[PDB]
């Protein structure tokens, strides 16, 4: 019996008052000083319990992986997926989607042009695109979103997007405003206080026209796969999705749930690659002996004269552990993905009943001050040894861990690798302010920490 302990909760509100506005990982840390590493705190009348440090996220997210393998509250969002996609749906849905998206987004997963090779061709079109900037002060959020975006759509329709099509920035505008709308940490609320969407149906309006925008942008692709489909070459998602339902059992496989799953990964891939990619450079102008040392392994291990891939990754160590780095340092998700308990469990000495909303704090694992001495300060030496080999940690854990761990965790991780090594490969990148004037300082705007706006110029090096 009983649920962990927490701050005392007002009547009706919850701990709502007690919890930074800006910072809700800040607030749950200092909760966990006086409260231990596992405490319950009420967003509204319903409790949430909050894990906190890497033995109490660990142990639930991995050792009690099926209990904890539940998707909790994420209000109009998990309603316009009906139940239905990977992100926001639960149990045998769930299941049955996610084993065939992680099937299905392999290397060679669709065919024999890999995710891989994907990827280097669209690092080739952000190269371009960047050598057009012509070495002038550019915002780089816009095409920095596009590469992923079309990383994306090159695995699901097999074809990308030149970076000034109206359609593809639409669906870009259109992915970006319903997530901007449908941004907040909390999430638990718009399933508290239905009076709030009516003072506010502005965040709530547009997603039916855009989401639909996005569901129509992507059932319209499928249409034109089912006249193509090659049952024994599938080269996409779309294509792989097609056959499943073709021969099958499946119920679970309809043109509906296509588009639902393929409207999820690119709400789930977009946003944190581009965010983390903006927040990378931004980190590199900041300790630009760090851009250079990746580049002198760059020149060393790959050349002028070649594009990245992937197998340049092992032996490079260093920027290896500068992407590792990157991805701790900036925390984009400091309170992961809502998850919630898929039966009544007893952790540790305490109960939690079903369906009870659980928050992990991925800051106080990726932030561990044993794990990551100095864990603040951006210091690629987090993922070094003394010989400068790459050096793991149980404690790097941006993509979470456990039965929902991030599907695209390989995706992202080359994507991340290929762009960073393309872009300092062809360029120096010069600030307009010097790095004591940087401000690097996160802001969470919905779910993710997004970097403060810069501008710098793309130096070509030849
Ligand atoms: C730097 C980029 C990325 C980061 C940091 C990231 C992080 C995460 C995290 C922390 C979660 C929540 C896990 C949980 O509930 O415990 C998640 C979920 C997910 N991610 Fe990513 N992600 C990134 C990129 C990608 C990409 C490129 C895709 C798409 C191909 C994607 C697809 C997914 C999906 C489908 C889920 C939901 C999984 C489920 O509920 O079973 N992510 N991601
Ligand atoms: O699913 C979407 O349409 C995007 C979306 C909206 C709200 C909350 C989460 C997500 N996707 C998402 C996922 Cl699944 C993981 C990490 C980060 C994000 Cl933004």
């Amino acid at each position: 019996g009983k649920l962990p302990p927490g701050p005392t909760p007002f009547p009706i509100i919850g701990n709502i008052l007690q919890i930074d506005a800006k910072d809700i990982s800040k607030s749950l840390t200092k909760f966990s000083e006086c409260y231990g590493p596992v405490f319950t705190v009420y967003l509204g009348m319903k409790p949430t319990v909050v894990l906190h440090g890497y033995e109490a996220v660990k142990e639930a997210l991995v050792d009690l992986g099926e209990e904890f393998a539940g998707r909790g509250s994420v209000p109009i969002l998990e309603k316009v997926s009906k139940g239905l996609g990977i992100a926001f749906s639960n149990a045998k849905t769930w299941k049955e989607m996610r084993r065939f998206s992680l099937m299905t987004l392999r290397n060679f997963g669709m065919g024999k042009r890999s995710i891989e090779d994907r990827i280097q061709e669209e690092a080739r079109c952000l190269v371009e695109e960047l050598r057009k900037t012509n070495a002038s002060p550019c915002d780089p959020t816009f095409i920095l979103g596009c590469a992923p975006c079309n990383v994306i759509c090159s695995v699901i329709f097999h074809n990308r997007f030149d970076y000034k099509d109206e359609e593809f920035l639409k669906l870009m505008e259109s992915l970006h405003e319903n997530v901007e709308l449908l941004g907040t940490p909390w999430l638990q609320v718009y399933n508290n206080f239905p009076a709030l969407l009516d003072y506010f149906p502005g965040i709530h309006k547009t997603l039916l026209k855009n989401a639909d925008y996005i569901k129509n942008f992507i059932m319209e692709k499928v249409k034109e796969h089912q006249k193509l489909l090659d049952v024994n070459n599938p080269r996409d998602f779309i294509d792989c999705f097609l056959i499943k339902m073709e021969q099958e059992n499946n119920l679970e496989f309809t043109l509906e749930s296509l588009v639902i799953a393929v409207s999820d990964l690119f709400g789930a891939g977009t946003e944190t690659t581009s965010t983390t990619l903006r927040y990378s450079l931004l980190l590199l102008l900041k300790h630009p002996e760090v851009a250079a040392r990746v580049q002198e392994e760059i020149e060393r291990v790959i050349g002028r004269h070649r594009s990245p891939c992937m197998q340049d990754r092992s032996r490079m160590p260093y920027t290896d552990a500068v992407i590792h780095e990157i991805q701790r340092f900036i925390d984009l998700l400091p309170t992961n993905l809502p998850h919630a308990v898929t039966r009544d469990v007893r952790f540790r000495n305490y109960f939690i009943p079903k369906g009870t909303d659980i928050i992990t704090s991925l800051t106080s694992v990726l932030h561990d001050e044993k794990a990551f001495p100095n864990p603040k300060v951006f210091d690629p030496g987090h993922f070094l040894d003394e010989s400068g080999n790459f050096k793991k940690s149980d404690y790097f854990m941006p993509f979470s861990a456990g039965k929902r761990m991030c599907v695209g965790e390989g995706l992202a991780r080359m994507e991340l690798f290929l762009f960073l090594t393309s872009i300092l490969q062809n360029f120096k990148l010069q600030s307009l302010v010097e790095p004591k004037d940087l401000d690097i300082t996160a802001v969470v705007n919905g779910f993710v920490s997004v970097p403060p706006s810069y501008q710098l110029c793309f130096i070509p090096i030849h």
